[PDB]
């Protein structure tokens, strides 16, 4: 197994899937690492295992049809990592917790959302609909966009949202286009 974790690329407490060899911190694992199970099988795993299982679900969806998915455990699943590879960037630090709003010029957004924020949403069932993640995570770099206007700071929004978009595309098999 890996001696770093995979999200965040640090030693310290780490899980070692069973079934690749990845390994995780507790928290950065999503869900948070298993009480007990043995073997245990990291969400990289998970996800493998239902493309595996239904080779169809890789050809391309309309992201419209995606968005209306309710939540059942696999679309549950597919939004675990997609918010975990997110964390899986180093800028992702810059929205993980809750952010505030303090600039000459600019005013704070109506509705601040941050990935912990999202974490929680997710591990409470909040979410009914694939729909209701995809506007929160995208909520959050629109927001930074909108707040950092001109401040070339506003090119983490950018580039932290094109991480996401990237693998929404990928794991929702979302059909290629020019
Ligand atoms: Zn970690
Ligand atoms: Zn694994
Ligand atoms: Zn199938």
């Amino acid at each position: 197994n890996s001696n770093i974790c995979e999200v965040c690329n640090k030693w310290g407490r780490l899980f070692c899937c069973d079934t690749c060899p990845r390994s995780f911190h507790e928290h950065c694992h999503i869900p948070s690492v298993e009480a007990n199970k043995n073997p245990w099988s990291c969400i990289f795993c998970r996800i493998k295992t239902i493309q595996e299982r239904c080779p169809e679900s890789q050809s391309g969806h309309q992201e419209s049809e995606v968005l209306m998915r309710q939540m059942l455990p696999e679309e549950q699943l597919k939004c675990e990592f997609l918010l975990l590879k997110v964390y899986c960037d180093s800028k992702s630090c810059f929205f993980a917790s809750e952010p505030y709003y303090n600039r000459e010029g600019s005013q704070g957004p109506q509705k601040p959302m941050w990935l912990n924020k999202v974490k929680t949403s997710l591990n409470e069932q909040m979410y009914t609909r694939v729909e209701g993640f995809v506007q929160d995570m995208r909520l959050i770099f629109h927001n930074h966009k909108e707040f950092y206007r001109e401040d070339k700071f506003t090119r983490l929004g950018i580039q932290v949202q094109d991480i996401f978009e990237k693998n929404f595309r990928n794991i929702f098999a979302i059909q290629e286009t020019s």
